């Protein structure tokens, strides 16, 4: 089962152990009291309902930066899945570019300048914490680190539910905050021990988080990044929005080393 971190916790060596030991095991936990406007998050589902409904030809502006950043229409891989995205989150020339490639409206322009700065300051300092809670002297590690947004629409049709709508997988980043979809169920995460899944339920205001493969690498190993996959429960349509923070773009990663030890050999 997931955890559920409560973000306002009054103390730090039990909120920073509550998130580590979540990630260790589970490599996913949900966080409340995030500190997310939740009429932002509701207007920004609101956005991203209504740019899914752009024109085909002004999605298609929507130009990778990164190989998969940007616009993916469904196909025969996996025909259930859109997607549109930006790499550099944290610019705000880059989400000014994005809302100029899909002509968002200028309410819509700003409220996705809101969200990237809310949801990228959830990401550092969710971030922060784990550095903490290991008692790092890095604790701003990730401080040159890119993020990256990409927007999801789930089309599941009476053939497809039962079966499944993306396949198993893991996050190539360090960290991914997962505004699920508030009344459409599915996401899928395995126990690593077991083998078997558990379900991350979309429970209401609470936003979703998960480790990638660029965690397990920094931290030699300890953090989990968590295999998952979401699963079609009910042929309906399915928005989702994704932040990833992700590792250094230049540099390879490798890890503080603190992590390193003759009990922890490098991987
Ligand atoms: O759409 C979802 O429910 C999860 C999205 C996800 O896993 C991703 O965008 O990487
Ligand atoms: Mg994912």
């Amino acid at each position: 089962m997931i955890p559920t971190i409560d973000l306002e916790e009054v103390s730090d060596k039990i909120l920073n152990q509550k998130i580590r030991e979540a990630s260790e095991r589970w490599g996913c936990f949900r966080v409340i009291n995030h500190g997310v406007s939740l009429s932002l998050m509701a207007e920004m589902k609101k956005t991203v309902i209504d740019l899914f409904q752009r024109p085909y030809e002004v999605k298609v502006r929507n130009t990778d930066v990164l190989l998969g950043s940007g616009y993916r229409a469904p196909n025969e891989i996996n025909p259930y899945y859109e997607a549109l995205g930006l790499y550099d989150m944290a610019s705000p020339h880059a989400v000014n570019t994005f809302c100029d490639q899909l002509e968002a409206s200028a309410d819509q322009r700003e409220i996705m300048v809101k969200y990237a700065k809310a949801i990228n300051g959830l990401a550092t300092d969710l971030a922060r914490k784990l550095a903490e809670s290991y008692g790092l002297v890095e604790t701003d590690f990730f401080k040159e680190w890119p993020s990256q947004f990409r927007i999801n629409k789930y089309h599941f049709k009476p053939e497809t539910v039962g079966k499944l709508g993306v396949q198993l997988h893991t996050d190539s980043g360090f960290l991914t905050i997962l505004q699920d979809d508030e009344n459409v169920g599915g996401l899928e995460a395995m126990d690593n021990s077991s083998g078997t899944f558990f379900p991350i339920d979309p429970l209401p205001n609470t936003l979703a988080i998960n480790l990638g493969d660029m965690a397990t690498i920094w931290s030699n190993g300890r953090l989990c990044n968590v295999k998952h996959r979401v699963q079609c429960k009910e042929a309906t349509m399915r928005y989702s929005i994704a932040s990833f923070l992700l590792g250094p773009m230049d540099t390879d990663l490798e890890p503080p080393s603190e992590f390193v030890d003759a009990e922890h050999p490098r991987l």
